[PDB]
């Protein structure tokens, strides 16, 4: 309360939710990761792609955290929900559960923004802009042109065009 | 479609008309940098002014399509009118002309901005306040910065000022 | 009139057509490029190729333009034409495009330059010959080299023979 | 006669003349250097200027009287004729005559290749092309230049004027 200064409850509590959903994200693509990893899949590519992705949603939890602390708000850590799927398929199919997790994502840094403009925190929502809004942009763009690319590959022959794909791409 | 999120199709359409914009001051500040590179006009000071600014208004253009295909939304290109002279005077008339076009410019990246906020569009509204906006505000000081040192030139001595100040200031 | 010397009026013309038609080629492939570039094309490699094109012919026209002021002749603009499709289809489509694209190119610098003879304008003559008809000839030469090798792979398996050619030629 | 071929009795006589047109010019141009470093003309930067290009019309004729023996014809040496004034004027006069001059060189050189032209002979076009033609235009380009840049100056206030662009410009 010593520094507190216009930062309401509604966005101090809807911060918490969105800590929690980028740690669920995070533990989400840590999945991803491993099952990439394993003898009988094996494509190293993706494994790496979806590991580096584990480590900025992370990030990206922490800096949340860090701001929560600097407007005098206070963290409140909830359970952690384990990952939708314990296989995850093939690339086409990892990819696209990415993608949807990511605009998944995306709404939800929407919806803070625009209760932080009905709040009139200016600091909000130059902070989600200055670090979250065109990062996420930018990455469902590359995801999409990856889904792009490996469906056109796999519509040739799906053996040979993930390999081509994780060897040449990723 | 699979990667548009929170993308207007009035925002889409005001992007491909601000490309137009771009593409046709681009052209305008070509012209006039071919003017001054005339053997009859000859001020090589003002040819390099304006024909840094046709590159940086081609930029700007390169920019929008960009963002464009990051959102999701279709680039869609018309014709360019030439510019609007043929011949442009003294230094004095082209800075004025230049200042004009800069705040038409600027006029149009305002309109675009109101729209993204009716819109609700935080990336889109961070985006041209992150390229666009400061980069005009700056050029449109500068300019009316020369046009006032012109100004007390060319009214003591017309040809002599015009010299001095292509030689001293650019 | 102060400098100008076997400058013929037709050729001042001419030249001020050449400068429109390059200016029309690079805007069409501004346009080609930022096609591959979206999200459901996704040839990076392509996307590159018709960018860098876009600069080469922009730069055309300003050498163009610089060599009418070293003779004494006037550049006069004229309204640009937009390209002449909005979606380009697959990778042999465009680069179809591109050849065809660029023999008109080379035929207008043929016709420009059997004008100058015909004037007896060998400046003219010397300055086609060593600024556009070699760089002409070797562009067609590696279109046609890469429309053979494109063809020989989208014959065997399309998406397979696009990805391919863009990851390991461009 | 043992290594002349396909080079005609005309052509090498046009070059001895040639020779002769270059030697004067460079004679001219070393009166017009060392009248401005008089003291009561007193202009550094003309003289700088004049006396450049002495040594350039000299290089020239080198140039010229080589190419002749490599042909195997024979080189023909004759008078110099005395400059046209032995007082130059002020800097506008002296720009308009050397303006003159070198529209009398390049006059000279586009006859001896349209004698060479007639002649059918590539080498002696290429020659001229290479290392003339282009050179002379991108001259008389900067005079111009110079001539409309002295003129805007004069108009203002001659003395002044003349200060100046010896000062800002040479």
């Amino acid at each position: 309360s010593q520094i507190r200064q216009n930062y309401s409850t509604e966005v101090e509590a809807a911060v918490n939710r969105l800590v929690n959903l980028y740690l669920r994200a995070s533990y989400t693509y840590l999945s991803l990761g491993f099952y990439f990893d394993r003898d009988d899949v094996a494509l190293e590519g993706v494994c790496h792609f979806f590991r580096e992705l584990a480590e900025e949603k992370r990030e990206g939890a922490e800096r949340l955290l860090k701001m929560q602390n600097q407007r005098g708000g206070r963290a409140l850590f909830q359970d952690l929900q384990k990952p939708s799927q314990d296989e995850w398929g093939t690339t086409p199919d990892a990819m696209k559960a990415a993608i949807v997790l990511e605009k998944s994502l995306n709404q939800a840094l929407l919806d803070l923004h625009a209760l932080g403009s009905a709040q009139a925190d200016p600091h909000l929502c130059d902070f989600l802009e200055s670090h979250f809004l065109d990062e996420e942009v930018k990455l469902i763009k590359k995801m999409g042109d990856h889904l792009t690319n490996i469906q056109r590959l796999v519509g040739s022959q799906a053996g040979l065009g993930e390999y081509l794909f994780e060897r040449l791409t990723l």
